[PDB]
């Protein structure tokens, strides 16, 4: 079927597969295993900082990252419709203790002034701010892309004030690419990043945290209380070195289709907007058809293709590696089909 | 000094020292305090509820509320600006290691639709919505009474989805005063209710918390936990008795000379909003003035007046018993003068 | 009835009514109560350390402590039959995130090479060992004293390993008394040590932690979060004060209560060790008796006594102010009865 | 290279998992779409008799949500003194369930059924809530010692009439059920969850499994989710673990039989060992003997070519696998024969 339900399920590439065959191993947990070593000194090295850790999820990823930032009862700032406080099923209250303090963004962008707002005031019955989390290419508004300007103002807030700042960059190379900003420059403005290799660039498995030394050294002990130390998980780490230095470049394929597929849905009579589409992600509105999302989702799927529903009026349709530009104009031959019969 | 802080620096009444003195005690953690028990009796029966559980402090009221209410993970829906969220330390995190879902409010008031939305629906990726708490009297805003209608709609929809209530009614009886709803009504559309006798009704310490039976079990065995229970605690109920049963009437007193205050207030030209005060704060803004909230605190308490920022550009000024006419005529010459200077 | 469940049932002496009733309080939230700020600054001087803080619990006293001296995922040494292992409601899990690491002791007394043997290496799979905990005057092993030089050299290995160290010392001035070991000296061997009030002290309420200044500000800030930040508390430390400062001294008459108490049972012919009694506790074995010790404590209830089965052969004895001389003889002339009936 | 005594979870992956590996096939695990990976779950479940399964990426994880799954905030949980989730855990029962574990002394890894009854928390204010009793199969410190399956019977008739759930730490279970001749099943027949490795013994190179009742996997699987164990294409481990459960399990027997012989040959050495009670792939060697400590005569195995682990410091642990043939056990004793030589 054409896929347009999310980048994460994309699937390894047969380099990858070669890869993973004959991946040289070792026990991770005695920090034996070559490839992830070499995996962890890429990363590290790909976003100029000191050490990097491997983790099964993107989750753990962020929770680990929490976890060694963070003191019970602290505060994490964290923009209002971020993945770490929608969709980690409440990891941070219960892991680390500590309490999110939603700041309203403007597509992942806080107001620097609402987040220097937000910062508690040293008093007994305040949580002490420890953490201010920013997601780039925030996907809640649609692959956004958070400028550059608004994470530099809010790490100079943020130094001023001794508080960690961690980059929520699941997909973090999709805002390198579409804005032109380099890694190194995103990270440069944060004392951690978390990046996910599973997704746009078609790991099957895992992510990476990178980040100081002293850090990493609390994420790893973070992580093996979660319960992502692995043992020879050099076979992740083959497939994940591939995904890190040979797919970030064709991302900008996906961006063109995902423009492409918004342009030519909005011409057949689709409410989409176009001019939104920024990365690779398009937002779908049913408001105009005789089904809502939910029932437009089980059309598509019969005609061949998969999505699915945000909401009762929204469906989110997501570009990526195994969506080629020939499924991408199969797709639009559904969509007109579809058209004729419910709108 | 014309101390206007809080109704928290209430001292007890002649009454409450003599109640103290020969209070019959016994040790509450067997059950056998007379004095705690009957404090319990009377509470529950003034609120309508099976269940009373009398605690050191409102904090800790709300905390056992919360841990009685919920499990590791749930999901907390709460007004943005109330207290448990701003001035409880974080606590639900760590004691429950619950999330908290602000929801905008107007003066308290969160829109039932807004409720609604805030619930989770049963997803991997989402904590549980297990309880929706309100605050009647809603401290940040000035004390604001929160409509019966508001509290009546949300209970319907808490109904609907099997969610818990609870009512953080630390000024409830202020807000029954100025409103003419009985606490027992109000209490009839929330799960558990939480009140203090430390503020306006002059209590030393203390607070109780009002509910179902089993649910009132599970609040008993939190407290143990947190350090709550103590040994013959009678020597605080007693007190407790006297401002449930004596020190609700006056109340009105307080609503009297804070509106009296406010009125004053903005014939002198501070921004104020008399008609925004209808219990015991009044909320002053300083951005008319010279200096900003900290700075003019500074002023007040040089002259006399005590008061907190409740941010860099409000002042919250609260009335009570140990504030009289003549102490808020007093202090109105003050800022009188004060007004001269900033301005 | 006569009361031997425990100390805990205590009441205020005529001198405690008087001083509760006439106390001078002010709002400790705000660090405001005269009566308060002396009896923490009785209680720091009294144990030789810089700070102090009032609570409402020894289980509060001893979580804040824990809370103030450990970080999530923390292991907190402690003996195997200590009450924050067995009667603190699971609170150090809960509220810190710490794991217990039960040590065998003889009569409260830990191994000092066990204490060294239980600290966790430098290792991934450990947690990191923060705390050592000591309880003085041993409840579960009779009421035993722990003697100096196991603190002593308990102290030692924990600075040498850079862990605090803290001592329950709920029965601290029973142990003193007995003893002859000022608490200032037991104190001067840990960083931090929370005595009760409510006991032998015969306070109505609370207990308190002594410690460093930073450590009681950390301890202060858990209290707030745990619920235990009151008003006008100064009423219960009005009692306090006389219970630290009037009420050591006569621990010496439960002393020889419990030792009277303890031969004349022995005459009797019940398994007791008057041997092993040296401060308020008798522990009676019911190896001898036709029944166990629940259904010894329910002749015993009937009776006119009441006391507490430890285990199913076993029941405990307290004495206390308000179990005098007359009381301890009527009680014989009970347990002599009881002797021929289930001997 | 080196003798690896060290661990069982240094195994290699077999030829056939590498292809199987890179050929899997996949789909994304958080819509229960990846086909390997709910082969394995469907393969495990049955194997244990059990109606569902759950794939972790370790073996601590699928402990961890299986507590989180049983309990709830300031519960207690009985468990055998020297287990594995109370020692080599990073506390992880307290961080992420709020719960006190209530440690109960055992014999050779089996806890006494009455010492279990007896630490069950009476319903009291003061005392948490006993949820769960954890049995620790093949229990790791005590030399990988079999539980029998009388003892974890007689805990869940206990844990029944108090309405207390049981889970089997069951890293090793397999090693358990070769050594024993009970089937898998037959032990899980009496817990309500097993957790089992396939990344140790059964030489997979990540995860394990827990098994359980329909209700309380689905729980499971959103504590998985929520501690991150939630991957995507986690099939191309799954295709190993497949080979893992039904390839790897009867060789088992191999490693006892290396484990034996070692044993057996340490002892006529004149170590401190006991061959009596080597039943599975561990062997526990004191150096009471020895004019050195455990860690001295770790660093003196390391210089001779043997890999091994201190677990006090006058114990070490020897674990046969897969990796380490009876020719290398054979070169291990003949250094260590040299090596009483030095150090007696
Ligand atoms: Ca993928
Ligand atoms: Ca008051
Ligand atoms: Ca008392
Ligand atoms: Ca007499
Ligand atoms: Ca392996
Ligand atoms: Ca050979
Ligand atoms: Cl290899
Ligand atoms: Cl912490
Ligand atoms: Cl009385
Ligand atoms: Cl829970
Ligand atoms: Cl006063
Ligand atoms: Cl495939």
């Amino acid at each position: 079927m054409i896929d347009l339900r999310s980048d994460t399920v994309t699937k390894p590439t047969e380099e990858m597969r070669k890869a993973m065959a004959q991946a040289e191993v070792g026990d991770d947990v005695y920090g034996e295993d070559p490839t992830i070593n070499e995996l962890e000194r890429l990363a590290a090295e790909t976003f100029g900082k000191e050490a990097a850790l491997f983790v099964p999820s993107g989750t753990m990823g962020n929770q680990v990252s929490i976890m060694a930032h963070t003191q019970r009862g602290d505060e994490v700032i964290l923009e209002a419709d971020s993945h770490i406080f929608w969709y980690e099923v409440g990891a941070m209250a219960v892991l680390s203790g500590v309490m999110p303090h939603p700041v309203p963004g403007k597509n992942g962008a806080m107001d620097p002034d609402d987040v220097r707002k937000a910062i508690r005031p040293r008093n007994i019955h305040f949580p002490r701010t420890s953490l201010i989390a920013i997601e780039n290419t925030h996907n809640r508004s649609g692959g956004r892309v958070v400028p550059l300007e608004n994470i530099k103002e809010i790490c100079t807030i943020a130094k001023e004030h001794g508080i960690n700042v961690h980059i929520d960059g699941a997909r973090i190379f999709n805002a390198s690419i579409a804005s032109g900003v380099p890694v190194k420059e995103y990270a440069g403005y944060a004392d951690s990043v978390m990046f996910c290799l599973s997704k746009g660039l078609c790991a099957p498995v895992g992510s990476v945290v990178v980040g100081d030394r002293d850090f990493i050294e609390r994420a790893r002990k973070a992580r093996k209380m979660l319960g992502g130390g692995m043992r020879q998980a050099g076979v992740l780490a083959a497939a994940g070195i591939i995904a890190l230095t040979k797919m970030v470049d064709r991302l900008k394929e996906d961006h063109e289709n995902a423009r492409f597929l918004a342009l030519k849905l909005k011409e057949i009579g689709y409410s989409v907007n176009p001019e939104d589409v920024k990365t690779n992600m398009v937002i779908l509105r049913t408001d105009n058809l005789k089904v809502n999302a939910h029932g437009f989702i089980e059309a598509l799927r019969n005609s061949g293709v998969l999505a699915n529903a945000v909401s009762d009026t929204e469906i989110r349709l997501v570009t990526h590696k195994d969506v080629s530009r020939n499924d991408i104009e199969e797709a639009l031959n559904i969509f007109e089909k579809l058209f004729r019969k419910f709108s």
